[PDB]
């Protein structure tokens, strides 16, 4: 239904950030797997923006899969920021990788039975490659990544500055805050093109998605939409490459001649990679 399923929506404290984090939430039952859904850059301090758009919850209601939708986090990239996140309207404290990686599931297992580890995680935009890291880095817990739409070699040529205009759009905050200047080893430290060896070795599950720009019926015929895809799809290409050259072998490649930067075709692959998880994390 969309009405009417068990979904919750948790305050759950964050140490590092000093507040609490919201967190939309469906349990998939105890000791279920869980699937962290990360949001795109312009995220809201509200609702994640994959309630807003999708019906996710209903999709997965009953199929054995707990839905975590943090809420929050403009232009973080979940990630641990060097200094304070500061923007527009003000500062906050940026210690997304921390925040995923300990004080949320271990609040998730203490109070909502939801197993620590394998995990997926899932992000379009900024998300995708946060989703990639949190799975190089995390791998007990996060042993599916999904990346929709996603800048794949961030510390390469003009992506740390184009990440730079993205985060000054959405919400006026400053790259350099976050991962410091190009020159720090952070930017390489977050690429997952440059992580590729640890996704390889840890064998994660990937599902890698991007269109090339052509809209469809399904939507989303604007010109930011089009040009942004096509722009992040070269990432995306060069990735696969590479994944294949150095010996990778758990990935699904979804790269159609169509799609633009929006969420009729992120919605989609949602809905398209359920099975997918199920098996890869153990539902049922």
């Amino acid at each position: 239904s969309r009405p009417g399923l068990p979904v919750e929506y948790l305050q759950v404290p964050s140490p590092s950030m000093g507040r609490d984090i919201k967190v939309q939430f469906q349990s998939g039952g105890n000791n279920s797997p869980a699937v962290y859904l990360l949001d795109g850059l312009r995220a809201q301090d509200d609702y994640n923006g994959w309630d807003i758009n999708t019906p996710a919850f209903e999709w997965y209601y009953q199929s054995g899969l707990s839905i975590v939708m943090p809420v929050g986090g403009q232009s973080s990239f979940y990630s641990d920021w060097y200094s304070p996140a500061c923007g527009k309207a003000g500062c906050q404290t940026y210690k997304w990788e921390t925040f995923l990686t300990s004080e949320l599931p271990q609040w998730l297992s203490a109070n909502r039975a939801v197993k620590p580890t394998g995990s997926a995680a899932i992000g379009l935009s900024m998300a995708g490659s946060s989703a990639m890291i949190l799975a190089a880095y995390h791998p007990q817990q996060f042993i599916y990544a999904g990346s929709l739409s996603a800048l794949l070699d961030p510390s390469q040529g003009m992506g740390p500055s184009l990440i730079g205009l993205a985060m000054g759009d959405a919400g006026g905050y400053k790259a350099a805050d976050m991962w410091g200047p190009s020159s720090d080893p952070a930017w390489e430290r977050n690429d997952p093109t440059q992580q590729i060896p640890k996704l390889v070795a840890n064998n994660t599950r990937l599902w890698v998605y991007c269109g090339n720009g052509t809209p469809n019926e399904l939507g989303g015929a604007n010109i930011p939409a089009e040009f942004l895809e096509n722009f992040v799809r070269s990432s995306n290409l060069k990735f696969q490459d590479a994944y294949n050259a150095a010996g990778g072998h758990n990935a699904v490649f979804n790269f159609p001649p169509n799609g633009t930067h929006s969420w009729e075709y992120w919605g989609a692959q949602l809905n398209a990679m359920k099975g997918d998880l199920q098996s890869s994390l153990g539902a049922g």
